[PDB]
């Protein structure tokens, strides 16, 4: 479509607009619950899950004057494990996108590598991984085909208190933003630029992708509005 | 979703977020096809086809305060044969929702027959078939479950001229409302005081339908937004 | 403009997009407080006010398909007195619209009496004048040229709790629907049909107006969005 | 208001919901003709006109968490004297903003001299005025409380002909971006890092202007579409 625009202020078990993958699901509490968590509530380690909206977004067009897309939503993560982990993002890849292959724990079941396929994502970072890029902090990151954040900045995540996060990006500025914070607090901005018609296809699903590995943690989603247009 | 918006002003071949259902898909002219029209231009009898917006919409929620839709789409009736027939539609169904077996001709390709599963829709009708509720003219028709209009107004077909239509609805005035219209042209309403919530199950797809029989002509739709939301 | 739309989540003193008149103004609860409440939170007797967005909204067109608009907000109420009164509305006028004289209390600052200068109003009655046509209990009404409501509903208002009320009207249904509720509560909806082009300019400013009398009551607005489009 | 926005497809005389200043008019083609254009069509010399949205508009506020705003237009622009001069631009001023003295011909009726009062806008300039900071040739330039741009951009200009252009901004990104062209044509994108809310106030009005000096021009703005938008 040349333009397309949807809002969850809350979710359903089942939600019929909505992709899972993994163990992604939604809970009595009208969560988004991409990884995990038991019926006492205890999230489960090495799980994986994502949520796509069911329709294919045409984020570019040729003949377009200019494309862009925003997206608003609200997330908790609270530590099963004394420390948590992993993280979870907002993700664009291509229609038929699948969990990869050994993407679990750190690879935020984004990737099958720590190193028309293309892979953009905003990553909220719970667990510093070291030894692939990974600042020793927890960090929100932006992703381009790959774990190792293009960029990054540190994040002071809270445990349990609702996020508010609030992506953006246009073919004109060529430049993908996400400012994040909880109330009270200072917001957290990352930038980076980047022509996403040079790594994502014309059309795309966009969602949500998430895991926990040795540590764990909740990964809910509690609303989601995204916004795409394509002007000519 | 509790609301979601999309705009076409135009498609493209495979339209990636469109489910295409028997003859239906789009052509050179970068219109949505609904029957067979061959590579002269000439458009084929005993066709039948409809399109859906591949994501499943929440057109009704008990908490919800109020629901509501509108859709305006532009479309394209050439007659193939010296008298143009049958019709196209825009219609509400369950999300799975598949042409009905003898659907064809005087049908539109919504009914199985002529007399959880309800079917809602706004007929162009350009062929009358008295013998099953049609006035003796062209009309535009609310449809409930049947092919026979509950409510109807006389409809001045142009051939060939875009045509813009308008249709409307909201859980609080329970009415549902049509007004279309051509350019240099007097318009024309058709209203039916209706809630949906009680013939349409909380879940739909919404499209178009269209077929020829004996008498042909093209059903193009070509441009199409729709908007929904649900207000608590 | 052929299409606007605005939301306010809250209110700021001095709020620069509206016209206040009367005692109207912003308190430092950031709501809008049509009427006026003392430095201890007491609201005043014979108090009016009313709030208009500052730019004129084109409702109607000759040359448009269909014209709608539709608003949503959320409003308190606060007895002040052991016995609340007198209401608040959201009201459409003449850009040029004022405070009728006279139409203090029972008429809600909208009316100058109570048998291209057309009012249409949905009032939230709190106290009931029976010798003007009021039914004898709170209610919610459609006033048009009058304040007696050519439709009404018995009301259960609620002392103090956060009201949402959605109004709506298009052109091709030409019927004025408005539903409100509470939290945990059952809503309450009032219709009316007529074609606002004949009793409203083309032109109009779209607000709220309230009123005490020798009751009181807080008439704070919380929140307000308003959407208006003229489709051709 | 927390977000705004509105749609003019044409514009009537005396358009209600703009603010006229100068010589700024609405003409019998239902187009904003910015500057003076005579009884034959001739556009007049020494011509300055601007025209508002008459609502003020809220751009930031220190507890958003994101602010941001896009317009799109549609203009045309035919030299009356053999050589056009001297443009027209979208600009974003305090809400009292009105036509600086001495701003004609070359200042575009922005700024006073050529060297909370704020003025950032995006000017299409058909005459270069060298001795001011212009390339030698047309172009589309950002300025920012300055004549001379921040940064520009070469534009061929096609006379008469209907350009379209998009801008947009957003608090995450600080990047100020304008996308403009002609139909069968290839675009040509400005682009600025800046904070708008460090050069401009909270509130603010939105617009054009234009004008004509020895050499002229019509300045017409046929379609124009504003979105503005706080999220907390
Ligand atoms: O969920 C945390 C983490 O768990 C697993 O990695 C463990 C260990 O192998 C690593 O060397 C250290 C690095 O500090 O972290 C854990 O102790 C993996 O599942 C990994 O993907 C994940 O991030
Ligand atoms: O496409 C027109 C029409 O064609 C076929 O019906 C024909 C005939 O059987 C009917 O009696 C007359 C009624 O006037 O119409 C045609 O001549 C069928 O395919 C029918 O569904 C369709 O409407
Ligand atoms: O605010 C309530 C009411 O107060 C005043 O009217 C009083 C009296 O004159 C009326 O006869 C009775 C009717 O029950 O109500 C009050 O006691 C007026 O200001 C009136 O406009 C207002 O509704
Ligand atoms: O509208 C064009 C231009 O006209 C006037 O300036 C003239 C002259 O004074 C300048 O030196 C040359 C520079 O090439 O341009 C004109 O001939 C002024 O009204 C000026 O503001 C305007 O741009
Ligand atoms: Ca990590
Ligand atoms: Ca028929
Ligand atoms: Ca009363
Ligand atoms: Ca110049
Ligand atoms: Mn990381
Ligand atoms: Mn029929
Ligand atoms: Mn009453
Ligand atoms: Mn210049």
């Amino acid at each position: 479509a040349n333009s397309v625009c949807f809002t969850f202020t809350d979710f359903e078990s089942g939600q019929q607009d909505l992709i899972f993958q993994g163990d992604a699901s939604v809970g009595s509490n009208k969560a988004l619950q991409l990884t995990k968590v038991d019926s006492k509530g205890n999230p489960q380690g090495g799980s994986v899950g994502r949520a796509l909206y069911t329709a294919p977004i045409r984020l570019w067009q040729s003949s377009s004057l200019v494309a862009s897309f925003e997206t608003t939503f609200t997330f908790s993560i609270s530590q099963g494990s004394s420390t948590p982990a992993d993280a979870l993002t907002f993700f664009i890849a291509s229609p038929d996108t699948k969990i990869p292959s050994g993407s679990g724990g750190r690879l935020l079941g984004l990737f099958g590598s720590s190193n028309d396929n293309g892979v953009v994502s905003v990553e909220f970072d719970t667990y510093p991984n070291t030894d692939i890029g990974d600042p020793n902090y927890r960090h929100i990151g932006i992703d381009v085909n790959s774990i190792r954040s293009k960029a990054a900045s540190k994040w002071d995540w809270q445990n349990g208190k609702t996020a508010t996060a609030h992506i953006s990006y246009n073919s004109a500025s060529k430049r993908l933003s996400v400012v994040s914070s909880y109330p009270n607090s200072s917001p957290v901005v990352v930038s980076f630029d980047v022509e996403l018609n040079n790594v994502x296809p014309x059309w795309v699903r966009v969602g949500f992708s998430a895991t926990t590995g040795q540590y764990t943690q909740t990964n809910n989603i509690l609303a989601w509005s995204f916004r795409s247009s394509l002007m000519g």
